[PDB]
């Protein structure tokens, strides 16, 4: 419980940072910077944008190595400690 | 057995939702909306399309966090509890 | 040992199938069809091509669910049962 | 500790190799070759570039199978043995 809360806050902050950077350095709209941050950390990849500035490319490299771990951690616990029980409870005859 | 069935149905529903949304909000053909939903949740990424509407971008963000977990769960059990035995049985001298 | 060999052959066959399909249905060169098959199953994603035919889009969907599992299995054992020992042996004072 | 150091050096070398290849064979700038190497091994995918030469496509295929394992290994230990403790220490009442 408190674990998922911590991972949630950590993820929120990680995304906020991405939103602020890509909207300031790469000139994206707040919503687009968020989207790029999300698809990047989850490794989906954005097909409509790639960092154009060397500053953006360097940041993304570091942003990736530092973000993917905690992002998938959240996704992990989000599924295991939240998504799993809900479906099991719905099954119970 | 019953586990893979549950994960299969859950995945089917998850994809159906994606197909309906992207074909209604993003104006994709049913088959293309399905494809985008699949390549997104499996993190492959679609190189020929990205949500153009802010509504589409927001949904995708949430769709990703909620879908990736169960999708890879299915892929996991699909491989372990289905793909693995089949190949082992084929090996048996 | 024999495990990595099995996973290797399985992966080879999986890629061969992809190479033959994408070069026949999507009209790609043999090398490009292979590349697309590789970047898709490893979830990297191809930024220069997406299936144009409905036949190609349907196949890719199934190809993804069936391929990712064994591909990452190979990558897993390739790293653990092959890449890991080699680096450890190189460390030994 | 010494484990993360080994995985770090291994990753650095893996990326250096990618940077040198893509800047020599694919004619990318050093920073862009590095970026492509990073987004590829982490499976994010690059939406602004794909190998144009058959030499580049073949190398990438092998580069992927050999790199993803150690890259995610680093990301794994980077998160578990470095990122995890730091956040836990920050929590302690
Ligand atoms: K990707
Ligand atoms: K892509
Ligand atoms: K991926
Ligand atoms: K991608
Ligand atoms: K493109």
């Amino acid at each position: 419980d408190k674990e998922f809360q911590v991972l949630f806050v950590l993820t929120i902050l990680t995304l906020i940072s991405g939103t602020i950077f890509y909207s300031t350095v790469e000139g994206l709209r707040p919503i687009d910077a968020l989207y790029f941050s999300v698809v990047t950390l989850t490794t989906v990849g954005y097909g409509n944008f790639s960092p154009q500035t060397d500053f953006g490319k360097i940041f993304t490299i570091l942003y990736i190595f530092i973000g993917i771990g905690l992002v998938f951690g959240f996704i992990h616990k989000l599924a295991v400690n939240v998504q799993l029980p809900s479906i099991l409870s719905n099954l119970v005859p």
